[PDB]
């Protein structure tokens, strides 16, 4: 599973992550990859090494895939999938792209896929979100960073109350509780929907964090986006019952995004 550091070759910085430093590289000076240099003291490099085994047995095509780690050195480095598009979350932003409805329902159907390959596995993904996904060279969507929040050490990331944690993706139980299951991977997908339809729009945008968790509660839910019809705010809408058990899988969410484009 380990990757010799030398037999890697740094050509352009793809910027700035929870862990430091990413860049774009080549293997064997052919194949296309992205390497995250780990910052001192950012990751539980113990865990993250372990761990590593599981998230390599994970090969679905619309997840970044992991093609090794360089664990004899400091800094350790992550070799992965190079997604030449870069993050969804500026992919949508960027108004130039001028995107038809039927580019965001694959969009979705892209995330779903990958979710119901990871939810088949058992696997969690802990932060699903826009700024989390990536775009490769064929528009191709990718499910990116999947458990890698179990290692980040940084304070402000894994308190439910600090400037980094994932408020807005998070479900009521997240937010009180600390109750992390399928389901809060469930309400976050819901949450990147309204991301793709809203073309970007940072969700809960007029709140602030500490008062985005106090209507969350309220029972006050996320809007119907400009761009999104009534068939597919219904899909976005059923992943935020309150009662977490009411919420669907995966697998029903992916069918009912296949529906809707049958039906578009
Ligand atoms: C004008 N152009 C210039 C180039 C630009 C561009 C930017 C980029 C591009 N590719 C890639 C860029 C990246 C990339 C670059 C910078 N930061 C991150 N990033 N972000 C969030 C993150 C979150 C977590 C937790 C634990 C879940 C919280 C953990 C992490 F480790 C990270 C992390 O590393 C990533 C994603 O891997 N990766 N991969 C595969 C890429 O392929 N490709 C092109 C697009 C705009």
């Amino acid at each position: 599973w380990e990757i010799d550091p030398k037999d890697l070759t740094f050509l352009k910085e793809l910027g700035t992550g929870q862990f430091g430093v990413v860049k774009y590289g080549k293997w064997r000076g052919q194949y296309d990859v992205a390497i995250k240099m780990i910052k001192e003291g950012s990751m539980s490099e113990d865990e993250f090494i372990e761990e590593a085994k599981v998230m390599m047995n994970l090969s679905h095509e619309k997840l970044v895939q992991l093609y090794g780690v360089c664990t004899k050195q400091r800094p350790i480095f992550i070799i992965t999938e190079y997604m030449a598009n870069g993050c969804l979350l500026n992919y949508l932003r960027e108004m130039r792209h001028r995107f038809q409805t039927q580019q965001l329902l694959e969009m979705c159907k892209d995330v779903c896929e990958a979710m119901e390959y990871l939810e088949s596995k058992q696997f969690l993904h802990r932060d699903l979100a826009a700024r989390n996904c990536l775009v490769n060279d064929q528009g191709v969507v990718k499910v990116s960073d999947f458990g890698l929040s179990r290692y980040v050490l940084d304070d402000e990331y894994t308190s439910s109350v600090g400037s980094k944690f994932p408020v807005r993706w998070s479900p009521p139980e997240v937010l009180m509780y600390s109750k992390f299951s399928s389901k809060s991977d469930i309400w976050a997908f819901g949450v990147l929907m309204w991301e793709i339809y809203s073309l970007g729009k940072m969700p809960y945008e007029r709140f602030t964090n500490s008062e985005t968790a106090e209507h969350i509660a309220q029972g006050l839910r996320l809007y119907r986006p400009h761009l999104a019809s009534e068939k597919v705010y219904t899909i976005m809408y059923s992943c935020w019952h309150e009662k977490a058990d009411e919420r669907p899988t995966f697998k029903i969410l992916l069918s009912n995004i296949l529906d809707v484009m049958d039906e578009e």
